[PDB]
């Protein structure tokens, strides 16, 4: 709230936004003029109900406010206006990512995966591989090390927050703002949120992306021996699609100790490097078939 909010950069008029159907409140619309082109485009609009209280107003008032001081960043849902006049509700309007979350995504491209290809490529159109899995996860890396650059904190960091645009890019949304299976042990126990307990949730999250949209911790019930086993120690299993590599770097994130795991940055680098590694293994498979 300390944060200042700009009118004129952000403000747009109401009557310039054509509201759709709901998607989630976040509703899907069409803008017009909201940038430079001037053309239409397609937008996600969260807004506040009617008679909302007052502590909910603010909360969307932080969000839009977060949202103008974090930036931007490819990885990270884009802000495109805001409609905060009276006059009307208050809406925060973002950039539209159209085949959703992250998880539900990956889950429907089950039947459509293979490791990397090989000619006659066609027999894989629109297929999932290991790139595109690597590819994702070293995306939402930089978007991570972008917001931990500027002191925030996801708290949720899971799939469903990880929406997905054109030209496989991904972004990170609703940061800042059951969910016991991506909260590191010291979240659980202690209540608090650091930008490692983030890292602990990103290795929850690589997990998802290797079992392509699977629910973590298969079978297990959320209760007291659950917290406790994570606090012994235990730890879930390498998904079906993970590589060795990857694995690792998952038991590196869920180190007990928050200082022993990785920082983004290290993640981006180590990420950087196998997604390398696999494209030049793939140039090779692709070369010799
Ligand atoms: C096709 O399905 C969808 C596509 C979507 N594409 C873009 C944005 C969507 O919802 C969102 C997600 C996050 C935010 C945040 C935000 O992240 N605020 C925190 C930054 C403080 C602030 C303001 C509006 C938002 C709208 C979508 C929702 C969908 O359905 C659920």
């Amino acid at each position: 709230e300390r944060l200042p909010y700009d009118a004129s950069k952000w403000e747009f008029p109401r009557d310039r936004l054509k509201l759709g159907k709901p998607l989630g409140q976040v509703i899907e619309a069409d803008a017009f003029g909201i940038d430079k082109t001037a053309t239409c485009r397609t937008v996600a609009v969260k807004m506040l109900k009617e008679g909302a209280t007052h502590s909910e107003h603010r909360a969307l008032m932080s969000e839009l406010k977060i949202l103008i001081h974090i930036g931007h960043h490819l990885n990270v849902v884009n802000l495109l206006g805001a409609c905060t006049k009276p006059g009307g509700p208050l809406m925060v309007i973002t950039e539209f990512c159209k085949f959703g979350n992250l998880s539900t995504y990956l889950r429907s491209k089950r039947n459509e995966f293979v490791p990397y290809k090989v000619a006659p490529e066609d027999l894989y159109k629109d297929f999932l591989t290991l790139e595109h899995l690597i590819c994702y996860s070293f995306q939402v890396a930089k978007g991570m090390e972008f917001l931990a650059s500027r002191k925030c904190i996801h708290r949720d960091l899971a799939a469903r927050n990880i929406l997905l645009s054109e030209k496989n890019v991904v972004k990170i949304c609703d940061f800042g703002l059951l969910p016991l299976k991506w909260m590191a042990p010291e979240t659980i126990f202690d209540r608090v949120y650091t930008i490692q307990s983030d890292v602990w949730s990103f290795g929850v999250l690589l997990w998802e992306i290797f079992s392509l949209g699977a629910s973590p911790y298969p079978g297990v019930k959320i209760d007291e021996e659950f917290c406790r086993r994570l606090k012994e120690g235990t730890r879930m299993r390498a998904p079906d699609y993970t590589t060795p590599e990857m694995y690792q770097t998952m038991l590196d994130c869920w180190h007990g100790e928050p200082s022993q795991r990785p920082t983004f940055s290290e993640l981006v680098e180590h990420l950087g490097n196998l997604l390398q590694a696999n494209a030049q293994q793939d140039r090779h498979h692709h070369h010799h078939h």
